[PDB]
Parts: structure tokens; C-alpha cells; sequence
């Protein structure tokens, strides 16, 4: 997240890290036993840690669980990013309270113009590179559908949507990838994509949240 503030310890109750032994992607957790993170961020052997703000330090309202599963969206597609989303379930149930809840999932998309929330562990800077170890927030709007096509030409889906400032300076960048984008108390969005981090005219790009409901809530009823 870059030209964002620190949220606050447990401010985000939803967000999730995943470590490889080392944390590498963001999540959100959407019930006891399930989290959604991007595709891209897909590796064997993950452990999912909730409770997290200084990611590098035991405050205490840390839970780690380790993943048992990991479903890939099935049309997924890693070399235009079409479709970046994943389920990760928990091999036991977290236990949920007010530094840990899950977060809701949509049932309409959000338009244009409305205010959401982002938040991350990854890189602060636009140009070279400092990573944070605790949590950071960033306040974005979402994007027109055609500003989003213009400053990205033929590469915008129906299942993506840009979020942002473009004037530049704010944005999310690399380690907040498979992290939420919340609006209005629901998750609309998960951080997928962009052109370097915060510049100017290139707006970071996020999954369509709203499009993958009937997958997820068919995937965990099932698994």
C-alpha cells in the first residue's frame, strides 16, 4: 500500500496473511474455516495467520491454522489474470471474536464512485522498495468501468474493476496481492494487478468479488 496509513492493530478484523514462512499474499476470511485470496497467490503448503498486525512480532491475538485445501477458480487464467481468485479452507475453525471475524460477501456489485477500503502488508513505495510489518490501509474509490479500459486498453474483464487515484501517489502494490477490497461492509474486491504501484493514469485492479458468489458459497457447501 503505497500513500495509505497504518489502520490500527485488529482494525481489520477480516484480514488474513499467508506464510510460506514468510508472508507473501493477503487474504480475507469469509467464514470459520474458509478464506479468499487471488490465484495468482496459489502455492502448496500454506499457513494462514489471522489476528496479525506487526507480522513479525507475537502480540497475542494471533491464531495460526494451516490450510488443508486450496481450490483455484477453474477458469483461472495466469497469463491474462482473468479470473484471479482462490478458496483456502482451514484445517480446523478459527474462533471468531472482535480481532477476528470474517467479513461478508456481497449480494450486488458495488458501482462506480463508491468509497471502499484496502489494506495490506506489501511494499509502501512507488519507486524502490520498504516493506512494513504492520498492517496498512488505504481509502479508494471505485473506478469507472471506461476510465478503467482506457488507462488499461484490452486488458479489462468483466470480472475485474480498477480502484484509485489516477493522479497517482496512492495505491496498493506487491505483498497486498489476495487481499480485501471492502465497501460498505462487504468484500467487492480482492488486490490482483497493476503497472508498477501508484503512478500516475495506472490504477491498481481487483477482482469482481460480486461475480464469484454462487461459485464460492457452491464450492463450500460442498468441501
Amino acid at each position: 500500500i503505497v500513500g495509505g496509513y497504518t489502520c490500527g492493530a485488529n482494525t481489520v478484523p477480516y484480514q488474513v496473511s499467508l506464510n510460506s514462512g514468510y508472508h507473501f499474499c493477503g487474504g480475507s476470511l469469509i467464514d470459520s474455516q474458509w478464506v479468499v485470496s487471488a490465484a495468482h497467490c496459489y502455492k502448496s503448503g500454506i499457513q494462514v495467520r489471522l489476528g496479525e498486525d506487526n507480522i513479525n512480532v507475537v502480540e497475542g491475538n494471533e491464531q495460526f491454522i494451516s490450510a488443508s485445501k486450496s481450490i483455484v477458480h477453474p477458469s483461472y487464467d495466469s497469463n491474462t489474470l482473468n479470473n484471479d481468485i482462490m478458496l483456502i479452507k482451514l484445517k480446523s475453525a478459527a474462533s471468531l471474536d472482535s480481532r477476528v471475524a470474517s467479513i461478508s460477501l456481497p449480494t450486488s456489485c458495488a458501482s462506480a464512485g463508491t468509497q471502499c477500503l484496502i489494506s495490506g502488508w506489501g511494499n509502501t513505495k512507488s519507486s524502490g522498495t520498504s516493506y512494513p510489518d504492520v498492517l496498512k490501509c488505504l481509502k479508494a474509490p471505485i473506478l469507472s468501468d471506461s476510465s478503467c479500459k482506457s488507462a488499461y486498453p484490452g486488458q479489462i474483464t468483466s470480472n475485474m474493476f480498477c480502484a484509485g487515484y489516477l493522479e497517482g501517489g496512492k495505491d496498493s502494490c506487491q505483498g497486498d496481492s489476495g487481499g480485501p477490497v471492502v465497501c460498505s461492509g462487504k468484500l467487492q474486491g480482492i488486490v490482483s494487478w497493476g503497472s508498477g504501484c501508484a503512478q500516475k493514469n495506472k490504477p491498481g485492479v481487483y477482482t469482481k468479488v460480486c461475480n464469484y458468489v454462487s461459485w464460492i458459497k457452491q464450492t463450500i457447501a460442498s468441501n
